[PDB]
């Protein structure tokens, strides 16, 4: 009954108040997608993205975990087409998937942002996202934001 295509969430583990943690949340359901999935992020200010934390968790036809090093270029060769943009100064995600690899696969991106300024309260992540459900209509640079409170 349930059911949200994509949704951008994230905490602090209490046992780690230096870092944020971020989940981009793709396809949930597992649908069938009519147009490529493109989602972009923009980390805000006070924390910087720590790509060395960065994982992909990919369930459905195609499951598999990315994590390491690595992560980002073996799972753009283990979906072509695919693309996932990182830059570490404009601390920015940009994620592309091919709507045939999109199709029945639920992605979720994790990763942490260090705190760089031990005094701020809420950690802000924006997000805009361009897909389309099978038979749904089209969804084009909605806003999926997240502000993590402390």
């Amino acid at each position: 009954t349930s059911s949200v295509f994509y949704y951008k969430t994230g905490d602090m583990l209490p046992e780690d108040t230096t870092h944020v943690r971020w989940f981009l949340n793709i396809n949930n359901e597992k649908s069938y997608v009519s147009k490529d999935i493109t989602i972009k992020d923009q980390i805000q200010g006070g924390q910087q993205l720590d790509l060395s934390t960065l994982n992909i968790n990919v369930t459905g036809t195609h499951s598999n975990y990315y994590s390491g090093q690595s992560a980002i270029t073996d799972f753009e060769k283990a979906f072509p087409g695919s693309k996932i943009t990182v830059d570490n100064t404009k601390n920015t995600i940009d994620v592309t998937i091919p709507q045939g690899y999109g199709s029945y696969n639920s992605f979720s991106i994790n990763y942490k942002t260090k705190i760089t300024n031990e005094q701020q309260k809420e950690f802000v992540n924006n997000s805009q996202a361009w897909y389309q459900e099978h038979g749904k209509e089209e969804v084009n640079g909605k806003s999926f934001n997240h502000t993590v409170h402390n």
